[PDB]
């Protein structure tokens, strides 16, 4: 009777008595107390912890009837708890898993592509790369028979892609820059006459310029219309400031307005001419800027002149104690993104925004308020470009380092490993593909061309191809390069040969890929020379860490691909070498903590016509 007037509340059970009175029992699932005046419950705010709190405080959503778990935020995947009431709230809990299209096989990569996980917080998280022996954009992969990253045919990405889609213009000769001067679809590298003027390039004194008459005023054998110094002998055509007028006929070769002979750094632009120590070598080119040293002698090839050079480097990252922004913790790259003098490695706040490294959703970009308005766990201020060097993550070979984004050996140090007086045959390095391909031309002394970028953890690969039948000697590459007495080297001999100098020690150089760590008590010279050639250990010189026991030599005119994995933090090293698509050498895991990082470089020891093509390095920290 009494319940007929609905004095209670929608859903709430009204109990009616014989005398007309009533009482209100339940409040319907998900509501407050008092059966008469009833209100909505917050299952979220003050009960359990139903939803997946992505390093934050939000996430669970309270509705007027019931409650709501947000869908798993980007980079994650799970279920989405929906509940009517309160006993449904302690039971049922949101599990969100960290996504990984590589391990989850949800990727869109080609059968002959590898899905590569870029790391949880990367933009994007994964990419597609064609496997060795193939080329493309990762979605489509075709045969790449010389491993120079350009496929043998035009592929169905030849319209939508920048690189690796379009007929390799020298199908059988590594030429990762695909330079084709006359544009006749035959690349410079295999083209017989590069400028289509009828003079074959071996005879042509202006190889990349049309000049059929061959006019050569001075007999420097570099013809008129390409000679940067037409009236002055200069076969190297060196042009320091790449202005079109070569050094030979320039009174100011670096274009800095201070004339040569006045210039205290004749090769390096320095209008300001500052010379702190007064030694006549300006700071910009002074390898010992604080200490008098006009001769600039640098006997161990680390860019620190003999006079500053004390080798005291207690953490083995190759920067000495007095020149190390983290003297005690290895950090070969010396990264210091906030520029406060404390290296990323020892500094607990790398951008100086108050939010410490471990708790910062944009570790390298200033953002105290940690705005992440799409919920992807990354501050929106570093959305595609973690290190803020304006190169997006996907195109950045070192996405957590603003000093490096491109594989580039365009500028390199020549490190001569056995300098002398006449037998001095220097390596000749020619650079193509904007620093991503080097060809060594000469049957030369041991020598390295080492790039200037520095690495802790690193992956480094490159195409190895010897474009001649002559000789059977060494080529390869270095990593963790610190000084000419401190590097790891991978080198590769064709035929086993004992070195033609029995002094100072007999060196027997076996065929096969050799992984070695140089730790020389003498530095450059005959002792290290021989030790480098020798397969095995040489006390006070070289220690061989691995060498292919099958002893397989490289073949003439044959494309190989090496892949170095180096993780100095543990000491992990892995060297893979590929012939075409098939692995042909694998060191397996190696462990060596002699050097906790350093630079990369290419290596020759008495082998000419060596192509180091389609070079790539990446930071893997
Ligand atoms: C990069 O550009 C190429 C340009 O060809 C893309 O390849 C093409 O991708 C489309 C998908 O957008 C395929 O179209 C499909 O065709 C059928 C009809 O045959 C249509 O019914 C489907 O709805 C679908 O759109 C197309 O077949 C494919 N071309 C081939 C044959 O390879 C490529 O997809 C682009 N990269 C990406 C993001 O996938
Ligand atoms: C490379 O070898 C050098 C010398 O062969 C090592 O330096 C010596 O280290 C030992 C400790 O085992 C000391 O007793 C010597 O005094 C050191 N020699 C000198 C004069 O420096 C060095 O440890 C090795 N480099 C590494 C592992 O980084
Ligand atoms: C009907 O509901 C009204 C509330 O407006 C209440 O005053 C009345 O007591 C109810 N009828 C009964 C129980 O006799
Ligand atoms: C229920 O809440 C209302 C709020 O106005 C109040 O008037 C009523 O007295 C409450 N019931 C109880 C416990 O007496
Ligand atoms: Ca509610
Ligand atoms: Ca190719
Ligand atoms: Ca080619
Ligand atoms: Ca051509
Ligand atoms: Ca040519
Ligand atoms: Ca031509
Ligand atoms: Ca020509
Ligand atoms: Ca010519
Ligand atoms: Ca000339
Ligand atoms: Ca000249
Ligand atoms: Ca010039
Ligand atoms: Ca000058
Ligand atoms: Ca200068
Ligand atoms: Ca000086
Ligand atoms: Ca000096
Ligand atoms: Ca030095
Ligand atoms: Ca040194
Ligand atoms: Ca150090
Ligand atoms: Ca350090
Ligand atoms: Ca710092
Ligand atoms: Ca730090
Ligand atoms: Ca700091
Ligand atoms: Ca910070
Ligand atoms: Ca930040
Ligand atoms: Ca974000
Ligand atoms: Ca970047
Ligand atoms: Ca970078
Ligand atoms: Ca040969
Ligand atoms: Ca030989
Ligand atoms: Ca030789």
């Amino acid at each position: 009777d009494g319940c007929l007037s609905n004095p209670c509340f929608p859903g709430a059970q009204c109990s009616s008595f014989p005398d007309g009175s009533w009482s209100c029992g339940f409040c319907p699932v998900g509501f407050l107390g008092n059966g008469t005046h009833c209100e909505d419950l917050d299952e979220c705010a003050l009960v359990p912890d139903i939803c997946f709190s992505t390093s934050k405080v939000p996430r669970c959503v309270n509705t007027q009837p019931g409650f709501h778990c947000l869908p798993c935020p980007p980079r994650y995947r799970g279920n989405q708890p929906v509940g009517v009431g309160l006993e449904a709230a302690k039971t049922e809990k949101q599990v969100c898993e960290p996504e990984n299209p590589c391990k989850d096989k949800t990727h869109n990569c080609h059968k002959h592509a590898e899905c590569i996980y870029l790391g949880h917080f990367s933009d994007p998280m994964y990419k597609c790369e064609c496997q060795t022996g193939y080329a493309g954009d990762g979605l489509i992969c075709g045969e790449d028979s010389d491993l120079d990253g350009w496929p043998n045919l035009n592929l169905v990405c030849a319209t939508n892609a920048t690189y690796h889609c379009i007929k390799d213009n020298c199908p059988h000769l590594p030429n990762s820059g695909q330079e084709d001067f006359d544009k006749d679809g035959i690349g410079d590298a295999c083209d017989d006459d590069d400028d289509n003027d009828g003079v074959t390039d071996e005879k042509d004194n202006c190889q990349l310029l049309f000049n059929p008459r061959q006019a050569d005023y001075d007999k420097d054998e570099v013809g008129d219309r390409c000679d940067n110094c037409p009236y002055v002998h200069n076969p190297a055509q060196i042009d320091t400031d790449n202005n079109g007028e070569g050094d030979a006929c320039s009174v100011d070769i670096d274009g800095d307005d201070v004339f040569n002979e006045r210039d205290n750094c004749p090769y390096v632009y320095n209008t300001d001419q500052r010379d702190t120590d007064g030694d006549g070598v300006g700071d910009h080119c002074d390898n010992c800027p604080l200490v008098h040293n006009p001769d600039q002698t640098d006997v161990d090839n680390d860019l620190v002149g003999d006079q500053c050079d004390n080798n005291e480097d207690i953490d083995d990252d190759g920067h000495q104690n007095n020149q190390d922004n983290c003297p005690y913790i290895s950090n070969a790259n010396q990264a210091d993104h906030d520029r406060d003098g404390q290296g990323d490695a020892c500094d607990p706040d790398d951008d100086n925004d108050g939010v410490p490294d471990d708790r910062d959703n944009c570790r390298l970009v200033f953002n105290p308020d940690q705005e992440d308005l799409d919920g992807d766990g990354r501050g929106d201020i570093c959305k595609d470009d973690f290190d803020n060097d304006n190169i997006p993550d996907i195109d950045d070979v070192c996405p957590e380092n603003n000093a490096i984004s491109e594989t580039d050996f365009r500028n390199f140090q020549m490190v001569p490993l056995d300098p002398k007086g006449t037998t001095q045959i220097d390596p000749n390095w020619v650079i193509r593909h904007q620093g991503k391909e080097l060809v060594q031309t000469a049957n030369s002394d041991p020598g390295i061309a080492v790039g200037f970028d520095e690495f802790g953890s690193v992956d480094f690969s490159g195409t190895f191809y010897v474009n001649t039948d002559r000789d059977d000697d060494y080529a390869g590459f270095v990593f963790g390069y610190q000084s000419s007495s401190r590097f790891y080297v991978v080198m590769w001999k064709q035929v086993t040969q004992t070195y033609w100098e029995d002094q100072p020690t007999r060196a027997y150089g076996y065929s096969g890929v050799s992984l070695k760590v140089v730790n020389s008590t003498t530095g450059t010279g005959e002792h290290l020379r021989n030790a480098l050639w020798h397969t095995g250990n040489t006390p006070g010189q070289v220690r061989t860490l691995w060498h292919d026991p099958r002893n397989i030599g490289w073949k003439d005119y044959t494309a190989y691909r090496w892949h170095l994995t180096h993780r100095p933090k543990t000491g992990y090293i892995r060297v893979l070498v590929h012939e075409g698509k098939q692995v042909m050498a694998d060191s397996g895991p190696i462990y060596d903590q002699t050097y906790a990082g350093g630079r990369l470089g290419l290596f020759v020891f008495s082998q000419e016509m060596v192509y180091f093509s389609d070079l790539k390095y990446e930071c893997r920290d």
